């Protein structure tokens, strides 16, 4: 028995667990999207080709660093690498491009001139925070300059301040009108231009900064597929991003990053206004007690799953692999549990942006995700999603649920879906079938954006439109049939589910057929 | 909302998840036992006191290193630290001592010229493995001496050999009588005396070596509470440890460590013969594919939960804390998910034996475990444990289940249980009540051993025996009542469940009372 | 296999059904209370003794017939028969007395000449209804006198009028001053003083008339155990009855009878004000469409089960047995489904009051009830009762649920409960254990009223209160022990549950012990 089907038949979750079998191999298709941050270790066209081969579906560009020229080149390399595979539509894997905004970050100045300079702070020692730009290049164990000008207006005595991924901490002892005297909690090696967090402090920086305005315009110019908006705190923050992207960027998806307490508190507002969510655990785990992160993570994945909107689990998933070729046991666990929680996508940051083993990190996420997907208790999941979904008389929705139910009944090799905008394939995915969803579209952007959804394997048909619509439909269904055969998802004998519409244009999916693979 | 009680009332697991609230604080009681490995960083009487204050419940001695003299002094320090709190029975926290065997380990020799300054192994290079003792202290990038004399008999050309927590990988290119020429796959730095794994080979080292026998007997002499037996592969290995402990060590608990494929395959047989299980993920994630570990972990926790036997999740849970004062997000997640999976105890190894932040590591596990315990979906868990639990005409079992049912009905502050051997408390714990189980005993060994079970807070009553048994029982009940108040588990008005028996001696628990706190 | 235990282990309700076995004999104990209407056929002391031996637990006196002098003698006979078994407390069975009011009913007058005389009513013929007392004793096929003075003011032309258990239907053609010219739709023999129904009409008779007031005070004077209040339409009707019973009758249980559309619509407020409910289907099935009666029945049993208040399924359950010694297949099915629905008691009216086979009808209800009780799917029922069980801190409640859970765990022979007011035993029965609840009391009225609750086998202890309270408790527990053994509920080696308190007086039940039967 493969893909944990024995465990799949358990009548209780406990027995389901008891039945998980390390000797029960998973299927070929991996449903969870893998998002990779591109940087120095993975920027080349050559390495990008291997990233794609290893499993990358989305390339994330972090705009909290780098110039527009730098990112434009990275994007150009991503596309060169992605199109080197275009000559064979059957095997071509679309790759999306995501712009991750700097957003309202607070950073520090330069250490002793050299940007590569590092001052090792002494615990218990003191430290003065300067807002005097004269020191924005003069940083050492005694004077530290920040980006945030209104810092004194929101911080008090006793308050803590974290620097560099929240490792170096500080306690505000003396508050001035433009200065801060603090004592090191647990210092260490302090480099320059590091991230600073002010937990509990209501930072007043702008939802969309000047830099962010520049970057978003650039995103539109570069034709990015999505924007990961940093530090979203409320629905109005998302709306600002939306309005700034405006008309020209109207089809760009906005993924709100939840990384502070206010974002968690106002999560429902944010999700309603967003196209999807990212559980940005780096800042989140500095912003709120590290021990409460898993709670916020499971809450958000659960709500996104309930809403049918994409949710990404991010940050430090395979951290140790920045230096080692194998992950720690906690990391293998974290990736598997993010998938079991229900995340549509999992992400890599420093692991692929700058680490020594970018390809190994991608391959490991592919490996763990696939094993975890087979371990999902679909019996309970499908039942709860069905019962918890709003009641409606939308023909497409009824067709979507019937196809997933039919797919479980016959253990189909796939659910083939023709879609222009991606919507019909999204409706199927929210029900979480075990079988992969081959989404056939002629729209290159829907093909790339589809990766945000668990189980959707976007396929881009390049065939000219046949004059006879019925033949044009069969041509795309056969194209999917060919893809499934070439990819090892299924074979000639197998049974597959096929979703199509009654007429041309979006919004008319209403036909479900159980067909054998030709 | 407190202790995630809003999420607690969800009618589905998905909505349960949707309700997890980072602003819903947990109770004061932390149910999951914390096992700490003692070493250079935590050996002193003074830091051991903080270890205990920080949450350590069990001190683990790793016999893969050190002499009997060394370990006896560790044991003495643990007891000194533990008894420095004995003057106040109401606040005294029993601390167990666990002996973790070396078992059938394979280790490399010493690096030459600098017995630690590592040699660099590069992918593609060649490295010869020798058994010629002339090289046992002259290992380098070209020749590596190993511990296992029959290694050449169980490996073949093409076999894979892993070194140092499986971070270094080699492939046998040529086989010799007393050597192997290999090619390096995953390279890295090689230090001295590192662990070696031969996945897929049938290593013939005895499960219990002569050294293991010496150590086990030493464990009996030193009055240890439990043994963590390394590399258990089948029930007969367990029986062998049992025999070595013999009559004098008959009350010492045997926890079989599962760390190779065979252990997983014969798990049921091993579980039946053992007192409990350790999911020893270090070796397990080298022995089987890293991406399959979470499957084996959930299978074992689920099965031991079904059997009512203790299970320990171990290794690399807060790894990065060996060097940093704060854990990665994957580690925070790992500890939380182990508890949610149902692990009775969690463990620290390098984090407490040698890291720079042992105290912080202990405190973090305490914090995460308590948050995760509140997030458990008891509604489904208790229901499934009941249905799956073997029906029986056993009075004590019926009393235990009724007490847990009653604790949920009146949200009791605790279930107080008088126990001589610990059995009555173990029987309550297997049903997983939300309320803590205060186990009152006069037996010091059962007070220490009780820590292996989720939710049991052992309290050692020193009061002399009353002539009138009824009064002696009431005296012990009031003691529990006092511990709970001083510990902040409940107040004078609260309601608590209390279990007692019909006559003195073990095995007569049959009385359940719902009593208000005095 | 016995008492459908195989079916009990079923994981789904459908499989539970599939496993029901006509060859799995049930236990001796019958849980559903049997309420019998006393009349000419069952009024003699000699026949009453047999009724009790056959299974009667409650004697119902229908006050819409007979004088106070007549009922007082019936009550006297019921008590003479009941006490004839008093010389042996171990086998003595308490028998309750219920007073069922006439309430706002409408009846015709006497048929010409004789009082047994009847007239033939042909379909299509016309019949005139008069209110002119000159004809109240001259009723015949041409003129029918009724006792509802405002009838002409609440009815219209075309209105339907039913006579004699809704078997004769009349349609109003001409609405006269103090008469009605009607057309017979369904013919049949008309007798004297038959019940009349005006479905749809807003009959304005008093909830509690002057005669009902007198009968209710008579009930108090006669020391009846409960009142079955006819035609309750709202909470204020119940309050009126309570006020009439008043301070002296404050302990008499009020069971509101739901038999009209309004009582069903305002059911929740009626239940809150009442002690129990009776699903009075005779009138109900005339007042509302016959095809909807089962909906009202299952809604009421469900809501009563939810609130933990007694519910009686009544009327025409074994109708054909008024004339035949065996019931129809529909009747056997009806009794069984009333029990499966969750009815605390089932009732007999004409079958025992005037039928030719009173004893056989009682025996049949006993036989069917016992078979059905074993066929209940307790696995789902108990789980749902708990899930829906309110959140409280009452110790007695937590003890009751704990005892029921424990009874399922060890398949106990019984749950023995010492109770003064009966409340503690009521609390156990609301959770619907499979095991019988032997309620031991010294209070004769509580022993009598306990029959309203499914599963409570009331037992009246006559022994004098022992000096020492502990021995008095043990004395009462041992008494229940003797009862269970004498009646074949259990035997010496059996395990049973025992519930007692920590001090005399009501409201202190808090102790549960699992013990073998002496
Ligand atoms: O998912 P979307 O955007 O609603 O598209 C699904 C639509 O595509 C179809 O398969 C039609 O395809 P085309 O317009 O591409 O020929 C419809 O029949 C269906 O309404
Ligand atoms: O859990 P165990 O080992 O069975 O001990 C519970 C036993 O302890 C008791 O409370 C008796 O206590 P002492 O024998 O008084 O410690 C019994 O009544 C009960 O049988
Ligand atoms: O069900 P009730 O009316 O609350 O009675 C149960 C009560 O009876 C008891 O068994 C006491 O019995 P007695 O008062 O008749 O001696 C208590 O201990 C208990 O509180
Ligand atoms: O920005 C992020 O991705 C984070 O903080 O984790
Ligand atoms: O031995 C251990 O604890 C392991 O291998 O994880
Ligand atoms: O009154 C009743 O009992 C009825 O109408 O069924
Ligand atoms: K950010
Ligand atoms: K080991
Ligand atoms: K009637
Ligand atoms: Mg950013
Ligand atoms: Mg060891
Ligand atoms: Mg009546």
């Amino acid at each position: 028995q493969t893909q944990q089907l024995h465990a799949a038949m358990a009548d209780t979750f406990l027995e389901h667990m008891c039945r998980l079998d390390i000797d029960s191999p998973p299927i070929t298709a991996r449903n969870t999207g893998i998002i990779c941050t591109i940087g120095p270790a993975s920027r080349s066209v050559e390495t990008l080709k291997e990233m794609i081969k290893s499993g990358m579906n989305v390339a994330r560009l972090n705009f909290s660093h780098g110039t527009h020229e730098y990112h434009a080149e990275t994007i150009k390399n991503v596309r060169t690498a992605t199109e080197s595979f275009a000559s064979d539509p059957i095997l071509y894997r679309p790759v999306a491009v995501a712009l991750d905004t700097k957003g309202p970050e607070i950073r520090t100045g330069l250490i002793k001139g050299s940007g590569t300079a590092e001052v090792e702070l002494k615990k218990g020692a003191t430290l003065k925070i300067t807002l005097d730009n004269a020191y924005m290049e003069k940083c050492d164990e005694n004077i530290l300059w920040l980006d945030y000008k209104n810092i004194c207006k929101v911080v008090e005595v006793g308050s803590k301040i974290y620097v560099d991924d929240g490792l170096i901490s500080l306690q505000v002892k003396q508050k001035g009108a433009d200065f801060l005297v603090t004592e090191v909690e647990n210092g260490g090696s302090l480099g320059s231009k590091k991230g600073v967090n002010l937990p509990g402090a209501a930072v007043d920086l702008p939802a969309v900064s000047e830099k962010d305005i520049q970057d978003l315009k650039f995103g539109v110019e570069q034709d990015v597929d999505m924007v990961f908006a940093s530090f979203i705190r409320k629905a109005s923050d998302v709306h600002e991003v939306r309005k700034v992207l405006g008309e020209k960027g109207k089809n760009i998806k906005i993924i709100s990053k939840i990384e502070n307490h206010e974002g968690v508190r106002r999560f429902d507002e944010i999700l309603e206004a967003s196209d999807g969510i990212m559980v940005a655990r780096g800042d989140l785990g500095i912003e709120i007690p590290a021990e409460k992160v898993f709670l916020a993570q499971k809450m958000m994945i659960g709500r996104c799953n309930r809403a049918g909107k994409p949710v990404i689990c991010a940050t430090q998933m395979l951290e140790s692999m920045i230096k080692k070729p194998r992950p720690t046991r906690a990391e293998g666990s974290d990736v598997a549990n993010a998938v079991l929680d229900g995340a549509d996508c999992i992400m890599l940051s420093g692991e692929t942006a700058k680490g020594d083993y970018p390809l190994e990190a991608v391959r490991m996420q592919n490996l763990i995700a696939r094993e975890a997907e087979a371990a999902i208790y679909h019996l309970q999941l499908f039942e709860e999603l069905r019962r918890l979904a709003p009641i409606t008389s939308d023909p497409t929705e009824a067709t979507a649920v019937g196809a997933v139910e039919a797919s479980f009944k016959c253990c189909s090799g796939a659910i083939i879906v023709l879609t222009k905008s991606g919507r019909s394939a999204h409706q199927v995915a929210r029900y979480r079938p075990r079988a992969p969803i081959i989404a056939v579209t002629r729209n290159p952007q829907t093909a790339r954006q589809a990766h945000l959804y668990r189980g959707i394997f976007p396929v881009l048909c390049k065939d000219p439109v046949q004059e006879a619509w019925a033949e044009d439909v069969d041509l795309r269904v056969n194209f999917a049939m060919n893809v499934g055969k070439a990819r090892g998802f299924f074979k000639k004998g197998d049974v597959v589910i096929v979703l199509t519409g009654w007429r041309p244009g979006s919004g008319f999916t209403n036909t479900m057929r159980v067909v054998p693979v030709p």
